[PDB]
This record gives C-alpha cells, structure tokens and sequence, in this order.
C-alpha cells in the first residue's frame, strides 16, 4: 500500500496508579501535525483526547498530553488514575485513507 | 469490534468507455453524510473525489458523483473514460476510528 501505516509501541503494558506512562506512535510517512489520540474502553465511544498532535480537547484532563510532528508521536499520561484503564489508539487524518493504530492496551496491577 | 465496517460492492468490475458505472458503499452503523469517496491509482497518492457524501471536491471531474445518507451510499461515473481505471474507496469520518472500504477495482474492458 501507499497507505500510511500507524504502529504503536508498546502494544500492551501494565502500570500502577501514580505512574507516569508514555506510549508511542509511528507513521510510516510524514503526516505533519495531523494526529488524534483516542481512548477506547470496551463497548464504549472513543474519547478524542488530543488532536493536531499536541492539542488537548475540551474537558480533557491536563495530565494527558501528546507531542511530536512528522513521524514520531508520543502520548504521556503524567500521573495514572484508574479511570485511565483503556486501549489508547492513534489516528492520522493527514492523507486518505485515514489509518489508525492497533492500540496500546494499558492495564493495571 | 464496535468499529464501523465499511463494505463495498461490487469489489471489482469491468466496463466499457462511455458506460455509466454505479458502485455502492454500506456502513454497518449510521454515519450521516460523513462519507468520502476517493480514487487510488497504483503508485500515486489517493485523490479525494467527493466529501460529505455528495460534495464534489474542486478540480475533480464533474462526471463523478456521490449520493446517499445514513448507511447506504452510491458513487457514479456518468460516462466512463479510460483514465478512470483505478480503485474507488469510501471512507467514513463520523466516528473514531475512521474506517474505510477495501475498494471497487474498476477495469476497462
């Protein structure tokens, strides 16, 4: 494919409450600044958390943060709360088709 | 797998130059009018054709059109030209993750 491949690392991860957790996302091609991070908990609507790589959405805790441009992006949770148990997916929207990562499954204990 | 499944039919097709061609896209859930059609030729970047189900993007041949709302969408080439040999894909952007169809590969007979 000339399709942009979004790959996330780690794919799975356990941490404890209070931990800073950082996960990563990699675009196979340059997607400039056009990257979403969303949170899927099971049977449930994805919550758009970051857009344009670095921009928090409204009513989104300041403990979440994205950064990066080009091909390397990063999602930090600065201090982990339990309501953070979620698969975190990345999604590019720079170039069709709009591909997304297989997720980082963030579990606890 | 509560992701929106985008389904296309036919998956390929051969038609003659001058023919009217109509291809369909089905969403597994209602996605309003938040549907793109795009064209993929091998080697080349995808070219957005239609957005919001029916709005034709600037510089796109007028013989292309889109219709439908909700779950059943349709794309039409009013009169087939040889350079329309490509695969035509639909893409939803109503809900994360933004999922897309495996395409209709159109050949010229």
């Amino acid at each position: 494919a000339t399709d942009i491949q979004m790959t996330q690392s780690p794919s799975s991860l356990s941490a404890s409450v209070g931990d800073r957790v950082t996960i990563t996302c990699q675009a196979s091609q340059d997607i400039n600044n056009y990257l979403i991070w969303y949170q899927q908990k099971p049977g449930q609507a994805p919550k758009l958390l970051i857009y344009d790589a670095s921009t928090l959405e409204t009513g989104v805790p300041s403990r979440f943060s994205g950064s990066g441009s080009g091909t390397e992006f990063t999602f930090t949770i600065s201090s982990l709360q339990p309501e953070d148990l979620a698969t975190y997916h990345c999604q590019q929207y720079d170039n069709l088709p709009y591909t997304f990562g297989q997720g980082t499954k963030l579990e606890i204990k």
